[PDB]
């Protein structure tokens, strides 16, 4: 309670209250709240100049040390800016931002510096003018990206402006740091070589240091389970130690390190627990908000105390001229590079350039650097002028540029809402309005709410729309069909995502392509544009093959023990020689000489044991030759040390590093192979998600448009485009399996578990929603799911492809029936086929089954109408042997192929032999039945909200009826959902109407009767309601 109390708290706490007041009072007014904070800070400053008591509270901030200002606020501002943004659209447009942020910053700064030299009468030198330019070129576009996120062009113009701001803020501090030393801390004139190393440290070592710290950080985040506090604390510690260690100890650019760390930790959001990801965004937003309020408050105080005392009348004239100049300079730079930017990324239109030119608001980062000059100036007038102009420009930009950006967007015609969005919002609002009427009518019947005031209720719950054969005939219908197709596709991608079938990156790629296609004439989604997702860069296969060659050459303990021995031996090999470089402690240092002999003996025993185990074959492996040369050198230098100028010592210093530490590469190379596998896996995993998402999208939409577009000539074209896309996608993804078998298996197993766990989570919420499972108990199981989700990210990047005999075990109708697996495995024969060979042809009798264990085969049949590709795991000929009808399609190998062949005679014997309740006949028809059934139920369900998987899960509940038990079937709405005829022909009992084999049965039909025939025996599939 004495005067020693921390008076900084009242300021920090008071700043939060003032920020809240300014943010709430001016929420609907156009002027940003940050300007109000500057005025409040000025009021506080003039007050503090007159009432001593308040001065005691501002003192600890209004005269804050620069090397606490920068070390605390800047890492927060830069990390939040890096952590908040969309990295993937940023990386897919990286070069355009780099061109306009690095080189754009240089020209903008130099031009501002020249202006500051020539116009202003302050007689500044080029170092000071470059500090001025660096401060004046730092942008804070938050107020503009916020609008662009809502109105439109969010994935194009929002990211470039935000990324440009991020990079220009990062580089401005570097320039400001460089020129601050040459102004306030001038050293002796450095050599050109010294300067070059200085450039490498700030420019190259910074990003490398940040990259290393990030890759270490994400590694540990991936191994933290059920501990959110540790994750948040690790993020904080990593971000603050990256700046401190990089800036103070390593003499490396801290800001750029944090930029890279934030970007990487954003890109690897999957390694963070989902519940902590949603917390980190709000946490860093809050820290940045605190930082901004303090900077504006401090600026408001210090300008009033010690900046405005030195402003002359002509200084205002320069401020206006400077404001005009930097705005002109920014637009000049954007236009001058515009020819270059037009060729890379999303080129800038003239209206986009104006928004960027007008949207370049200045903010805290600029002001923070101005406070450094004010403090380091030591009451030299340079400090006042720096802070005066930086505050002036910020106020002008916030009062003029920010307050008119919305009207400029309206004028330029970018604030309009597209008809599709307006219709979607209107329909959603109307549906919401209808839903409330249903609820209100239901509530009015409740006994305990009959006395409620329904006028107030109805007024309160209202939701209002926020946005409130001729050539021409054929051209218009084509456009309507095209846009309706694209809109249906976008719906499918969202349904797939909401049910966990796609990762978000695949969703955003697919949606971006759909929207881009919508905006171009006669443009559908082109698989050639999607191909970039699953193209593997050539460097990684090459590295994998080379590194496997290096490592593809007895006890378990030797390698681990010795590798530990080496990794520890770095400690002597550093601490002796580094201190010897200073001695050039001897009472202690000689102990390391003695222990060096013990390490020699360790490696010697290792070599002796290895020679004994390998015997004469020790020389066969080149890796061991180095293992012997190391011992030779160690013995040689030990003899010199024991038995006997500098050549006897410096040689030791060098050799006991060179031949000492390079033998860890044996252990390392496998880790590099794993990293390379991971890089391929991350690209191949995205490829499958995008490709498979596209195929599902096309299959779902193709069943919709049959009931949306009237003109058949339009209808044929659209379904032609969908099919020519589907085939190319399924082929490209099929080939990648042959290129990278094990990584494909890893991807496919990872998708499988990801699906199982998601559906597992739904059952918990169903049980929790039904009250069978308490809230806490459900939470305890839901954690077990989420930990298992996080362990998938750490699963091996390659699973060795199972041998052919394993695939038979995992076939659907062979699963779990050992006596049948043994029967088939014995009689199943493996066949090899070369490229272009036909396995079977149309019209051939059904000789047997083919189980593709490797390769890719092309199906082509007249049933050119039919065309498809099948790959590992799929089985060909099931319909054939069951019905004994001829082949459906010709099968051609697109790659060297292996197939397990089971003769139709073996199948018939197996069908006769294995006749328990889950009969092999029942199983083979069930697997066939669902494939035939799924298209029909999906065609019926086309208008409704299910995905294809919910249609399958709906079908999996079904069963085949034993029409031998009763040769007629009757339907009941209360206990039966739908019925599908799979093979045969069926008669409605009341009319004997012809229903042919593939038909789905209409719900009006009551009773079905069949003809007792053997040649086309009736097979029928049925699904009961969940209540049986």
């Amino acid at each position: 309670l004495h005067a020693h109390a921390p008076k900084v708290i009242v300021f920090i706490s008071g700043s939060c209250l003032f920020g809240a007041i300014s943010r709430s009072l001016f929420k609907k007014l156009p002027i940003p709240y940050t300007v109000v904070l500057l005025i409040l800070g000025a009021i506080l400053g003039v007050v503090a100049s007159n009432v001593p008591l308040v001065e005691e509270h501002t003192r600890d901030v209004a005269h804050m040390d620069p090397h606490v200002l920068l070390q605390i606020f800047l890492p927060v501002l830069i990390f939040e800016s890096a952590f908040a943004m969309d990295v993937h659209t940023f990386m897919r447009s990286f070069s355009q931002v780099c061109i306009l942020a690095l080189f754009g910053l240089v020209v903008a700064s130099v031009l501002t510096a020249v202006l500051a030299m020539n116009l202003f009468n302050y007689n500044w030198n080029f170092s000071e003018a470059m500090m001025f330019g660096a401060i004046m070129s730092a942008t804070d576009p938050v107020a503009v990206v916020a609008l662009l996120k809502d109105l439109g062009a969010s994935k194009q113009l929002g990211t470039i402006i935000e990324g440009e701001s991020l990079l220009n803020d990062g580089c401005a501090i570097v320039i400001f740091n460089v020129f601050m030393k040459m102004v306030f801390f001038p050293q002796l004139t450095s050599t050109v070589g010294q300067n070059v190393l200085y450039f490498l440290q700030v420019a190259v070592a910074g990003p490398l240091w940040g990259y290393a710290v990030a890759k270490v950080t994400v590694f540990f985040l991936s191994h933290i389970f059920n501990d959110a506090l540790v994750e948040i604390t690790i993020t904080l510690a990593a971000t603050y130690l990256t700046y401190y260690i990089g800036d103070i100890w390593l003499e490396v650019s801290g800001v750029l390190a944090v930029v890279v760390l934030g970007l990487i930790v954003n890109a690897e959001k999957t390694s963070i627990s989902p519940e902590v990801e949603v917390f980190l965004h709000r946490f860093w937003e809050m820290l940045a908000y605190l930082a901004n309020t303090l900077i504006f408050m401090m600026v408001g105080v210090v300008v009033t105390q010690k900046a405005l005392v030195a402003v002359d009348k002509m200084d205002w004239f320069y401020l206006i001229i400077l404001y005009l100049a930097i705005t002109i300079i920014r637009g000049m730079v954007i236009s001058l590079f515009s020819p270059i930017l037009s060729r890379i990324g999303y080129g800038l239109t003239w209206r986009n350039a104006v928004i960027m030119t007008w949207g370049g608001l200045r903010g805290a980062v600029g002001l923070a650097l101005a406070l450094v000059v004010e403090n380091l100036a030591g009451n030299d007038v340079i400090g006042s002028k720096f802070l005066f102009h930086t505050a002036g420009i910020v106020v002008l930009t916030l009062v003029i540029n920010a307050t008119t950006i919305q009207t400029l967007l309206r004028i330029l015609g970018m604030s309009d809402i597209s008809i599709p969005k307006r219709l979607a919002m209107a329909g959603a609002v109307r549906r919401i309005h209808e839903g409330q009427n249903r609820t209100l009518n239901m509530l009015k019947s409740d006994r305990f709410l009959a006395d409620a005031d329904w006028d107030i209720a109805t007024a309160a719950c209202e939701i209002s729309d926020p946005y409130s054969p001729s050539p021409r005939e054929f051209a218009d219908m084509m456009e309507e069909a095209r846009l309706r197709m694209l809109k249906a596709e976008k719906i499918s991608y969202w349904k797939q995502f909401e049910h966990g079938m796609l990762a978000r990156e695949a969703l955003r790629l697919l949606v971006q392509h759909a929207e881009v296609a919508a905006d171009e004439k006669d443009q559908f989604i082109l698989v050639d544009d999607l191909k970039k997702s699953w193209q593997i860069k050539g460097i990684y296969p090459w590295l994998k093959r080379k590194l496997e060659d290096l490592i593809s050459e007895h006890h378990m303990a030797f390698e681990v023990t010795i590798n530990i021995a080496i990794v520890l031996n770095i400690v002597p090999i550093i601490m002796e020689f580094v201190v010897q470089d200073k001695m050039a402690l001897q009472k202690i240092e000689d102990a390391l000489r003695i222990s060096n002999y013990v390490f020699f003996v360790i490696y010697a025993i290792e070599a002796i044991v290895k020679i004994l185990g390998l015997g004469r074959h020790y020389i066969v492996s080149h890796w061991n030759k180095f293992d012997a040369f190391i011992l030779v050198v160690a013995l040689v230098d030990i003899i010199i040390a024991e038995t006997l100028s500098s050549i006897k010592v410096v040689k030791l210093f060098r050799l006991l590093r060179g031949l000492r530490m390079l033998r860890l590469t044996k252990a390392l190379i496998p880790k590099l192979i794993l990293v390379v596998n991971g890089k391929i896996n991350n690209q191949l995993s995205l490829g499958y998600d995008v490709g498979k998402g596209y195929i599902i999208g096309e299959e779902e939409v193709g069943k919709i448009i049959d009931r949306m577009v009237d003109n058949k000539k339009i209808l044929r074209e659209l379904k032609h485009i969908s099919e020519t896309g589907r085939l190319q996608v399924v082929k490209e993804l099929g080939l990648l399996q042959r290129e990278h078998p094990g990584i494909a298996v890893s991807v496919k197993t990872r998708q499988a578990i990801r699906t199982i766990l998601n559906h597992s989570r739904e059952t918990i919420h169903e049980l929790q929603g039904a009250g069978l499972l308490d809230e806490m108990e459900a939470h305890k199981l839901e954690l077990t799911v989420e930990i298992k989700m996080k362990r998938l990210m750490n699963a091996p990047s390659s699973i060795p492809p199972p041998p052919p005999e394993n695939l038979l075990k995992n076939v659907s109708w062979l699963a779990g029936d050992m006596k049948l697996i043994d029967f088939i495995k014995a009689r199943a024969s493996l066949l090899h086929f070369d490229y272009g060979e036909v396995i079977v042809r149309e019209g051939d009798e059904s000789d047997g089954l083919f189980l593709i264990v490797s390769g890719l085969v092309k199906l082509y049949g007249k049933s050119e109408v039919f065309e498809d590709y099948l790959t590992v795991g799929n089985v060909i000929g099931e319909m054939g042997v069951l019905t004994k009808k001829p082949r459906n399609a010709t099968v051609t190998c697109e790659t060297t192929v292996q197939v397990y062949f089971i003769t139709a005679e073996d199948m018939n014997i197996a069908i006769d032999t294995f006749t328990l309740y889950p009969s092999l006949e029942y199983r083979l028809w069930r697997v066939v039945a669902i494939r035939i059934a799924t298209p029909l139920i999906m065609e019926q369900m086309a208008f409704q909200g299910w995905t294809q998987e919910k249609v399958k899960l709906h079908l999996e509940r079904g069963y085949l009826v034993d029409l031998a038990e009763s040769h007629f079937q009757f339907n009941i709405d209360a206990t039966l959902e739908d019925v599908i005829l799979i093979n045969g022909t069926a008669y409605n009992a009341h009319t004997r109407e012809e229903i042919r084999s593939p038909c789905l049965i209409s719900r009006t039909v009551h009773k079905l009767t069949f003809q007792y025939t053997a040649t086309e025996e009736p097979r029928l599939f049925v699904v009961r309601n969940a209540e049986y």
